[PDB]
């Protein structure tokens, strides 16, 4: 990309990246088990933001040696954050594949319920200040891609409520992304029913929008709805999919009554929010295909597992992603 870190960053104090987890860790996290069954090239990263006074742990795919400096590919998780089971590392071969491609990827492992951006208002229940895009654009890149000797290119890539960040971000920063791919989301944020779908993954986090943006339709939400702001994506390469499926995000890859009873309800809440994600990329298509913005579609039907074509959005964005980086 033509856009530096320091471009981008600005004034803002830079992260400090650490080697090793902090001393007062109590538990290891869930997914420090995988990393360390993965080929050495995978690390583990703490990355220290000032804007939250939080330590943010990263999962690292680094690239080998054999071509010297290689693009970054910043991919983020959904509503789990990586704070749970419900994520790339602990539901995908997102290791093993990216290992073989030979790029670097950081997958930020905390940022629950927080749509990845900065917060107008504190949520004690989410660790307090949310400074989001101020970490994940002008804190963290320059120190982070300086560690890993990159050539200078990016990627962003998220899914669910990320994949409303990974269109967000390149509108916010134009030109500091060579590529963005929205794993089956919903851009727009501050028409009705949008603003209602924030609710699903915010009451998980005992938060609310207008915490998160303010009032529905104010000028920082309208700053943050990917659908009216589509324009700004003009320039960068765009990969966006649809991961329509019956058992969501929430479900990895006793009675018949009750069993039964339960399948209904993946049945019906999958159709809602295949539903709700399918009119969202049918607008963000209709309007970027009207100002002449191409980018690749992958709308894909009704899956059995949305972890299943996830996995498969790795494959399918690469496509996006080797020609944004000339690889
Ligand atoms: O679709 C808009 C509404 O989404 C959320 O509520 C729905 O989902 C809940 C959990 O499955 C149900 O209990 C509820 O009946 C649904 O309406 C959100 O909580 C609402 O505020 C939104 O209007
Ligand atoms: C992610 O696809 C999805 C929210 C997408 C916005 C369009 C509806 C999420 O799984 C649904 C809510 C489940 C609770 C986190
Ligand atoms: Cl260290
Ligand atoms: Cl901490
Ligand atoms: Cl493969
Ligand atoms: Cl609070």
């Amino acid at each position: 990309a033509e856009v530096t870190p320091a471009d981008v960053a600005g004034d803002t104090a830079l992260s400090t990246i650490s080697d090793s987890a902090p001393a007062d860790e109590a538990s290891a996290p869930r997914w420090r088990a995988h990393v360390n069954a993965a080929d050495e090239r995978v690390k583990e990263m703490w990355a220290y933001s000032p804007s939250m006074d939080r330590n943010v742990p990263l999962v690292v795919i680094t690239a080998d040696e054999s071509a010297g400096p290689r693009p970054v590919i910043y991919l983020l998780n959904g509503g789990d954050g990586g704070e749970g089971a419900a994520n790339w590392v602990m539901q995908t071969d997102v290791l093993d594949f990216y290992l073989e491609k030979n790029v670097n990827v950081v997958i930020p492992m905390e940022g629950k319920f927080s749509y990845y951006t900065d917060w107008v208002e504190e949520n004690a229940s989410l660790g307090g200040k949310q400074m989001w895009e101020t970490f994940l654009v002008k804190e963290l890149p320059g120190p982070l891609e300086e560690k890993l000797n990159t050539d200078g290119q990016r990627a962003i890539a998220g899914m669910s409520m990320s994949a409303t960040t990974s269109l967000l971000f390149p509108q916010h920063f134009p030109g500091f992304y060579d590529a963005a791919a929205s794993f089956s989301g919903c851009a727009a944020t501050s028409s009705l029913l949008p603003w209602e779908y924030l609710k699903l993954t915010l009451d998980r986090g005992n938060a609310t929008p207008e915490q998160m943006w303010g009032p529905r339709g104010g000028e920082y939400n309208i700053y943050n709805d990917a659908l009216i702001n589509s324009d700004k994506l003009r320039g960068t390469e765009l990969y966006v999919s649809n991961a329509s499926g019956l058992a969501g995000e929430w479900e990895s890859v006793l009675n018949q009554q009750v069993q039964s009873i339960a399948m209904a309800e993946t049945v019906v809440t999958g159709g809602i929010i295949e539903a709700a994600t399918n009119k969202c990329t049918h607008d963000l298509k209709a309007k970027l295909d009207s100002a002449g913005i191409p980018a690749d579609w992958n709308l894909r039907p009704t899956g059995t597992h949305s972890w299943g074509w996830w996995q498969d959005d790795l494959r399918g964005s690469w496509t996006t992603f080797a020609r944004a980086f000339e690889l």
